[PDB]
RNA sequence: CUUAAAGAGUCAACCCUUUGCUUAUCUUCCCUAUUUAAAUGUUAGCAGCCGCAUAGGCUG
């Protein structure tokens, strides 16, 4: 399956991972991850990294992603296509911190508000210590933190590059 | 082989009565605080439905 490689040159201005979310988010409000492309980095030690590597089966031509990441120019690097027989394809875990399920068990089980804080007032509180990344949305207006893990492939894609089930 | 050797000090108590420390005053005069820098560690780890699950998935 053949990739191209996108990297973020070295900036003491902005954040090596910030100028990623930015890359990030602009793939995604631009289309490209449509349903098959997906997102690797081959330099998982503590953060995202700074090299990106996009591994669509039918391809990633450069002249489609140099207009894409427009406004990335300033420090970015473009790569030619190279081919890989394997890609190390990463999922989205997300954490649950109270009242993320608060206002789900009185919308769904019908309980009271005392009644659901009582039944999770012993639980609960997860907090991942695994490589992240500041990708906020546009749906819904807010920033979070998008968790991303290392585990087995998957054939289908969601409008993250990441894989799905 | 210790001036070794050894021995009950017990007892009871009214201190107490009185007083003028008073007066007096110039602490004052002077002051260069100063200068200068990245909030970073990616920051916030979110908003909901798919489900019996506070197991596991999706969505941006």
């Amino acid at each position: 399956y053949n990739t191209i490689s996108i990297t973020v040159v070295d900036a003491d201005d902005v954040g090596v991972n910030f100028v990623v979310s930015k890359v990030l988010s602009t793939l995604h409000n631009k289309g490209i991850f449509n349903g098959e492309v997906g997102v690797t980095f081959p330099r998982m030690d503590k953060n995202v990294g700074d090299i990106i590597t996009l591994f669509s089966k039918t391809g990633v031509d450069r002249k489609v992603l140099t207009s894409t990441l427009n406004t990335l120019t300033d420090f970015i690097h473009i790569g030619k296509p190279k081919e890989a027989d394997k890609v190390k394809t990463y999922r989205k875990v997300d954490t649950k911190s109270k009242g993320k399920l608060i206002r789900r068990c009185i919308k769904r089980k019908g309980v009271s508000a005392e009644t659901a804080e009582s039944l999770y007032g012993n639980y609960k509180g997860e907090k991942c210590k695994l490589p992240y990344i500041v990708v906020n949305s546009k749906s819904t207006g807010q920033r979070f933190s998008m968790f991303l893990e290392e585990c087995e492939n998957s054939e289908k894609f969601n409008s993250y590059g990441l894989c799905i089930v």
